[PDB]
């Protein structure tokens, strides 16, 4: 998670237990991509704002392997076809993109790339 305090600068926090246990135990058995899914992700993403690696450690606790896998690829693909739009908050000259996303000085960048994130689970049977 990003802390992201007001007139204070940012910084990432790992995860903790708990905090994935509410998470985990609110989407219950609803299928990942399903409105009840979606509705608990788009708050948990809201509450903790996480970088790209957060969000891999996200799905990869909520989710099971298949899934996961399934979104990685969806994922994948949304990226590339976002960096060639271009991203705001992305300049191409600098990091890695997922390393720029985990900067938590690039709200920008990591806002959109969680929108991406959440768009992803859209490609799954189920919704």
């Amino acid at each position: 998670p990003v802390m992201h305090p007001h007139g204070v600068p940012p910084s990432h926090r790992p995860w903790q237990m708990k905090d994935l246990q509410a998470i985990k135990q609110e989407v219950s058995q609803a299928a990942p991509g399903s409105p009840q899914f979606m509705q608990t992700i788009r708050l948990a993403v809201q509450q903790f704002d996480p970088t790209a690696k957060d969000l891999q450690d996200l799905l990869q606790y909520l989710c099971s392997s298949l899934v996961a896998s399934l979104h990685h690829q969806q994922l994948d693909s949304l990226i590339s076809e976002a960096e060639t739009r271009g991203i705001t908050g992305y300049n191409p000259l600098a990091g890695p993109l997922r390393v720029q996303a985990n900067n938590p000085q690039q709200q920008g960048l990591r806002r959109e790339y969680q929108q991406l994130w959440l768009t992803a689970f859209a490609a799954l049977p189920g919704s």
